């Protein structure tokens, strides 16, 4: 199996900037392959990130990029602060792999997850041609030794936290000012924030315009360990 | 004999030309020579007087490499600063990455720097490569548009084009004038400069934003430009 990115472990530093970009990028460039011309074909879309770290996204069925992906699952995305300043002076995370359509048995949860981050997607996720896809990342490049494995969150020791994750995010979001003080502790501006996802390594938060992630000092596997981590931060 | 570069599935052309002229950041897709997978990056967009997008890539990068091996590329331009991707108009241009020849790099540098002042540094780095998009297919999003629809026709306007550089300089020397034009264009006040004048209008840049002011009618001569400008600035 040739590497999906032809060449021209990674240390904590490199991986952490890569994971920050993964979790705090709203806009993704998406490239697909045209089924007859062989040319690439790009669009831009919103990215969601499943608790295990897997990127996912919406594409309407009537689109050229959806069409392209039905035939050929080979795709690439770039996550970057698109529009925040000179693109060549800012991080660029590229993820190359296969687009897997989220099947009917799994779309309700994927819709839920996507809305948790993007409440305004309410207006397009219950359409006749609504489709969502997961990226199965196969090669990774970051611009300023990283593997697909480097970018995943390991859930395996943490089923108790994950059973409580959604309830806990609801609880915390219902504490006035709580999501925003978490956003600021993460390094974000104070604003209108919501927790969108809790996982063993930290908390993803979203405002109307920005994203943040608060990283735990140490891995959290239980509800009690969660409570302790919050009490430092 | 060659098939459309995009296999087929609000005024399209005007919205498209506006995105074309006012987008800083572009998604760029390239093809991997071995795996056949696409490969994406983000890059900055320059525009030439006829509307042709151009861009720079460091030579020691994967996309630069990919483009050496196979020139077929795609770019998506959007007003990305303005909020979520699925809310924005998104212009996809499919075609070939043509390397800009040696004689034209000095001009392309100055044009690029005008939009991207930090480039003053990273273009001064080894193996800088310069490309323009040869557009072969177009999609606008968020119709049935052709590459020709996006281009600005310079025929008949050689007099204006012979003066366009010194007119930009002239106008940029009138304190506040580029910013007045940018506000007419629908933009926010700031430290604006005219980057380009063409028969159909004027491109402007500030540090955070880009603007395009459209003429009410096509301009071919200096007399016609000055009249058009005087009407506008009333």
């Amino acid at each position: 199996a040739p590497p999906v990115i032809t060449p021209r472990g990674a240390p904590f530093e490199a991986v952490r900037v890569a994971r920050d970009v993964l979790h705090t990028s709203r806009t993704a460039a998406l490239a697909t392959l045209d089924p007859v011309s062989g040319y690439p074909y790009t669009t831009a879309t919103n990215i969601g990130i499943e608790p295990d770290g897997t990127p996912f996204f919406f594409a309407a069925g009537l689109t050229l990029h959806a069409r392209n992906m039905e035939t050929d699952a080979r795709i690439s995305v770039t996550l970057a602060p698109f529009g925040k300043g000179d693109a060549l002076t800012l991080p660029r995370l590229t993820l190359v792999g296969r687009a897997d359509r989220i099947g009917p048995d799994e779309v309700p949860l994927a819709i839920a997850r996507y809305i948790a981050r993007y409440p305004k997607a309410k207006l397009y996720l219950s359409l006749p041609d609504t489709r969502l896809y997961r990226l199965r990342t196969e090669g990774v490049q970051i611009n300023g030794n990283i593997t697909p494995a480097d970018l995943r969150t390991d859930l395996s020791g943490a089923e108790e936290l994950m059973a409580a994750a959604e309830s806990e995010a609801t609880r915390l979001n219902a504490i006035k000012g709580e999501a925003s003080r978490l956003a600021v502790l993460a390094g974000a501006k104070t604003g209108r924030w919501k927790i969108t996802s809790i996982d063993p390594d930290g908390i993803d938060l979203a405002s109307a315009s920005d994203l943040a992630r608060l990283w735990f000092a140490e891995r959290v596997e239980t509800l009690k360990q969660f409570e302790k981590a919050l009490a430092q931060l």
